[PDB]
């Protein structure tokens, strides 16, 4: 039902964890 939504691109994801990873991922540098 309910997923974790990457803020900056949304994309819906299941774990907030997965998020933190993701959202990394857009800085790239960390
Ligand atoms: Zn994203």
């Amino acid at each position: 039902m309910k997923p974790y939504v990457c803020i900056h691109c949304q994309r819906q994801f299941a774990d907030p964890g997965a998020l933190q990873r993701h959202v990394r991922i857009h800085t790239g540098e960390k």
